[PDB]
C-alpha cells in the first residue's frame, strides 16, 4: 500500500483505488496502473521533472528503502505470478530489487522528488509506474 499526496491530488495504484477514490476520480488509465482522485487538504510531496534513472525505493515487505538504478518509462509485458495474471503495462520502469504484492504504492524517489510508485515485480525484478510526465499534477 502507499499513495502519493501532491497538491490536492492522492495518486494510488489503480488496481487498489478504494470506492471514495472511485467516488472523486480527477484521472485513471488502466494501462498504467494508475488512478488519481482529488483531495480536502493539500498535500507535502513534490513530483519530481526530469529524466534521473538513479533513485531510492521503499520495500514495505523488507522494512526498507533500498538505491537502485531503474530504465526509463517503457511498454512491458508482465509476467503472470501466484497473484496476477500476464498483461502489458505502459510507461513501467523497471531495476533489480525485491518486490511481493503488497509493495504496491511505495515510492520511488530522484534528487528531484517522486518518480513513481511500485506496481510489478517479481523474478528478482521491481517495476515503477512512472508519474514524471503527468505535468498537471503541478497545477490547479
Ligand atoms: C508489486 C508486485 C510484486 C510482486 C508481484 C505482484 C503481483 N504478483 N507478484 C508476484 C506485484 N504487483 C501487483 C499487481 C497487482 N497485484 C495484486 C496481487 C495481490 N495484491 C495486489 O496488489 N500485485
Ligand atoms: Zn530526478
Amino acid at each position: 500500500s502507499g499513495a502519493i499526496y501532491v497538491g490536492n491530488y492522492r495518486v494510488v495504484n489503480r488496481h487498489l483505488a478504494t470506492h471514495n477514490d472511485w467516488a472523486n476520480l480527477v484521472w485513471e488509465d488502466s494501462s498504467r496502473d494508475l488512478l488519481v482522485s482529488s483531495t480536502t487538504a493539500q498535500g507535502c510531496d513534490t513530483i519530481a521533472r526530469c529524466d534521473c534513472q538513479t533513485g531510492v525505493y521503499y520495500c514495505s515487505s523488507r522494512r526498507k528503502h533500498y538505491p537502485v538504478s531503474f530504465s526509463k518509462p517503457s511498454l512491458i509485458f508482465v509476467e503472470a505470478s501466484e497473484y496476477y495474471p500476464a498483461r502489458y503495462q505502459s510507461h513501467l520502469m523497471l531495476a533489480v530489487g525485491h518486490s511481493e504484492p503488497g509493495d504496491c504504492g511505495g515510492i520511488l524517489r530522484c534528487q528531484h522528488g517522486v518518480v513513481g510508485i511500485v506496481s510489478t515485480g517479481g523474478n528478482g525484478l521491481v517495476g515503477f509506474a512512472d508519474v514524471r510526465d503527468l505535468l498537471w499534477l503541478d497545477e490547479e
